């Protein structure tokens, strides 16, 4: 599914992400357009050989298990592909613990080149809420 970006600000809402660890909903949807362009099926791998899945690109590294990444860890308890539906209650439940790990947003390299400190109000601009 690709979300529109009030529907997914919407939904993130909803999910309890607003201010959740103190990151306001822009930085969010923002993330969530660098990563995916708001793409639940979007998957991309990285140089180490894992890869990374859904609206916000959580990693086979550490947070959900696809078979494939060794070494890895699964601390989210999910099968990667549960990070591609078009309910996105897996990828903001995997997300509050990514972000709960000490490093906050910073652990999504695009929100940190992209969105951090930036006018992230301007994603959830408009939308009804
Ligand atoms: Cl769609
Ligand atoms: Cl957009
Ligand atoms: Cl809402
Ligand atoms: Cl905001
Ligand atoms: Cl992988
Ligand atoms: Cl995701
Ligand atoms: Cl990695
Ligand atoms: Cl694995
Ligand atoms: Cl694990
Ligand atoms: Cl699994
Ligand atoms: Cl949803
Ligand atoms: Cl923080
Ligand atoms: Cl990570
Ligand atoms: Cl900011
Ligand atoms: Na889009
Ligand atoms: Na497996
Ligand atoms: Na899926
Ligand atoms: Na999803
Ligand atoms: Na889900
Ligand atoms: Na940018
Ligand atoms: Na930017
Ligand atoms: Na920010």
């Amino acid at each position: 599914k690709v979300f529109g970006r009030c529907e997914l600000a919407a939904a993130m809402k909803r999910h309890g992400l607003d201010n959740y660890r103190g990151y306001s909903l822009g930085n969010w949807v923002c993330a969530a357009k660098f990563e995916s362009n708001f793409n639940t099926q979007a998957t991309n791998r990285n140089t180490d050989g894992s890869t990374d899945y859904g609206i916000l690109q959580i990693n086979s590294r550490w947070w959900c298990n696809d078979g494939r990444t060794p070494g890895s860890r699964n601390l989210c308890n999910i099968p990667c592909s549960a990070l591609l539906s078009s309910d996105i209650t897996a990828s903001v439940n995997c997300a509050k613990k990514i972000v709960s790990d000490g490093n906050g947003m910073n652990a999504w390299v695009a929100w940190r080149n992209r969105c951090k400190g930036t006018d992230v109000q301007a994603w959830i601009r408009g939308c009804r809420l």
